[PDB]
RNA sequence: GGGGGGGGCAAGUGUUCUUCGGAAUGACUGGGCGUAAAGGGCACGUAGGCGGUGAAUCGGGUUGAAAGUGAAAGUCGCCAAAA
RNA sequence: UCUACGAAGGAACGCCAAAAGCGAAGGCAGCUCUCUGGGUCCCUACCGACGCUGGGGUGCGAAAGCAUGGGGAGCGAACGGGAUUAGAUACCCUGGUAGUCCAUGCCGUAAACGAUGAGUGUUCGCCCUUGGUCUACGCAGAUCAGGGGCUCAGCUAACGCGUGAACACUCCGCCUGGGGAGUACGGUCGCAAGACCAAAACUCAAAGGAAUUGACGGGGGCCUGCACAAGCGGUGGAGCAUGUGGUUUAAUUCGAUACAACGCGCAAAACCUUACCAGCCCUUGACAUAUGAACAACAAAACCUAUCCUUAACGGGAUGGUACUCACUUUCAUACAGGUGCUGCAUGGCUGUCGUCAGCUCGUGUCGUGAGAUGUUUGGUCAAGUCCUAUAACGAGCGAAACCCUCGUCUUGUG
RNA sequence: ACUGGAGGAAGGUGGGGAUGACGUCAAGUCCGCAUGGCCCUUAUGGGCUGGGCCACACACGUGCUACAAUGGCAAUUACAAUGGGAAGCAAGGCUGUAAGGCGGAGCGAAUCCGGAAAGAUUGCCUCAGUUCGGAUUGUUCUCUGCAACUCGGGAACAUGAAGUUGGAAUCGCUAGUAAUCGCGGAUCAGCAUGCCGCGGUGAAUAUGUACCCGGGCCCUGUACACACCGCCCGUCACACCCUGGGAAU
């Protein structure tokens, strides 16, 4: 009895997350996606902060990965010409150009180091060129201390590495802005599962702030909420808004649900969110 | 119930007793009695209450005026001293 | 029994007939006659304000009851049996006296109920209708007394009345929370039964009226489901398998409990699974962070691929070898880790459930002092509040349908 | 809207699934997971073996087997579908009465693997407690595992409980369904009379709302609102309290 609307649409509306199969390995590709679906959450989410959908695929060495964040509130053996083809065009911290201009300062930061051990040293030297390149790059490798490089997020680089190392494959990761902030369902499960967080905050206001933003074209918001209410402490109870077009038991109707559980020491409460989409604009 | 904190009053506070008000909750001012408590089983009739007109008279009630009295203290208005 | 005629009696009065009529009220009817109360109509004559109400008082006052004497058909308390039931003083049957009836007396009470004191004046109408009166010219129009509906307004907490429960009036009786209680005491009246005046102690925060929703009903009023009906086969009897109820120790682990638990978690108890029971031990623990007193290694130690030995097993004891970290997991010590410990009457999630039932509702509008009513209350249709129709609602959401897949027929395309 | 009729392979939701409102029942589970609060912190914690979860005077539930001759058995022959297979499915040959054993063509699987059972042909039975019925019930054995006395299947052969349609009741079903026929997975070394799926064969009956039953409507009545398994009256037994009559005073 009353089913949830993902098990339906996969024939027809949706397109399950990732994109792949296997014969022998299946049993090690169900638990490399759900893990990883635990991870993406509990990132830095303090607050919202960070959310995300994370559409991934799976290839024969190739994984790719596609994140959704809203804003912040010659030889043809040579394959490098279409693999860098494409595992290059992200833009994120081109540390050619901030690397440009730490080279071109570099000669004067180093260079005034390098005259109390600057000239006496260039005495012995040229008395006594690659062996003194060795008393040279000694310097270039003394700015692990002070580093002025940057990255929006490099943390990029960071689990390119990270699952690339214990996974053994190629892996391409992407981040793209999505920009009307939480037209999805896990994004705004996420976000009011903030606001329930501390401090305390009224379930009116949060409707009224939904009402207040979200309704640009999406067909209806049905939402829910369950636990121990406020604030008689006892009998736990529910309650639920609803909208214009609220409908399940139609087909062809991209109605995303997520719902999730915050607490208050008071055990825990609990919200649903079952959102859905203008279909055919 | 204990710790802390705060409100109300203040050389006074709080409880009980005591009487009025709220209490139109005995209703003259200020009620009700069909279904809520309350119209008698019904009438008769005694006092008793109350109850047509116009004309006349009297002046008991009625009413207008004066004095006596309605102790002083009290209530109250003012005034002044008193703190 | 019946069937025709008779006789005896008693008792009530069929139809008319009547929300009709008469009475002060209780009441009153087969008929005829004597006597007799009150009434209304009527030119109107007189008469003259003599009226209205009415404390204590006075009569009347159904039924049952009492007294004395009649009568006793039928009915029928009490009682008898047939019954009926777990039981039956009952309801059901058959008997059946007192009583009903008449004569006179006694009580003096009834839901004596329009649950509405009595009287006077003023009030929009319509419909009637009992009996009077005036006027009649196709026929009624008028006017009085009443009896009965329906209404304008007015009032009412609500229903409702409107011959008032309206607008006012005079008089009478009474009420002041429920219970205790119309009880005790007491005074009168009665042959008795009893009647009439009639409290309080004590006790509670309520007792209650009308109306709304909802449920309910061995009540109507439709309509429907292997529910029943037409069926066909099964558990219940025997033997087994499984599960639970139980009782048995050391355990017979625990949760499930009408449809909606019990071949259920279980999609799989040798040990393991396993919480349960005994031995066997451990206790910063198998596991996690920080924790530095530590120990020192710039490679020790540990630690681990393999050999040996003991432990019912865990281990453990070696014993090589491999193997290294300036971090040692390596050490004890800590803060702790942990608990299939308790709590679903704290919860989330999940599920069963009514039920694939067709019913839930919302927004404005109205109506209601209000709770709430309307939309979904009409005639039909549907498997459906599906739909049309009607409509003070107009609409929307949820639900249903169709969307989905599948099978079935066929079309095409890769083969 | 209904009734037919047409075509059509399908006629009026063609069949099946899926999908399951408000909400109700402090329904279920803190023993999955998560979680509040409360307790133990050499213990209710961790691990090891043993032993227990499998018993039994006992009732209840679900499933299986049949009492037969529409049949039990032996030999002949006919027809599936799903599916499953690398701790794997394994043809053939050889070996064992057989269960088992030796080894292996192919197959990670439209290609390799898998005697369908009913049914049908003949014969035996000839109506028995039986050649129907098989629990209990002996010896040999064997599969796994390190390990089969309490505590997994499997085969050989002998024994052969009750059972002759099973009370009252009560349950399941309206056409590929009932009933039976097997086949195939599932968890898992060892395993199904259980569960999930697949196909063989295959009807009874449609009187329809009279009835009991169940649900809805709406129309009435209610003292019910924990909403009839509701409220609720009265005697008696019980405690405390108050009060009346009352001889005599």
């Amino acid at each position: 009895r009353k089913g949830n609307p993902i098990s339906v649409r996969l024939g027809k509306n949706r397109s399950s997350d990732s994109s792949w199969f296997s014969e022998y390995y299946y049993g090690k590709f169900v638990y490399q996606d759900v893990n990883l679906r635990s991870y993406f959450g509990s990132i830095r989410p303090p607050t919202g902060f960070r959310l995300g959908r994370c559409i991934i695929l799976h290839f024969p060495k190739r994984t790719f990965i596609h994140f959704f964040l809203p804003r912040r509130p010659s030889l043809f053996p040579f394959f490098g010409a279409t693999f860098f083809f494409l595992r290059d065009g992200v833009g994120v911290y081109n540390n050619l150009d901030a690397r440009e201009q730490l080279l071109n300062q570099l000669r004067v930061k180093c260079w005034n180091l390098v005259l109390i051990e600057k000239l006496k040293n260039l005495g012995g030297i040229e008395e006594l060129i690659k062996v003194i390149d060795m008393m040279i790059e000694i310097i270039l490798r003394k700015r692990g201390i002070p580093y002025r490089y940057n990255s929006y997020f490099y943390e990029v680089k960071k689990m390119r590495s990270f699952l690339s190392n214990r996974t053994n494959t190629k892996t391409l990761i992407e981040s793209v802005k999505i920009k009307s902030v939480y037209q999805s369902a896990s994004l705004i499960a996420q976000d009011i599962s903030f606001q329930l967080k501390n401090k305390r905050r009224s379930f009116h206001s949060i409707f009224a702030k939904i009402v207040k933003e979200i309704p640009k074209g999406v067909e209806g918001i049905r939402i829910c909420f369950s636990g121990r209410l406020k604030d008689a402490a006892e009998k736990a109870q529910t309650k639920c808004y609803k909208h214009r077009k609220t409908s399940c038991n139609v087909f062809n109707h991209k109605i995303d649900y997520a719902p999730v559980e915050v607490f208050t020491r008071y055990g825990i409460l609990g919200v649903k969110v079952w959102i859905s989409y203008s279909q055919k604009k």
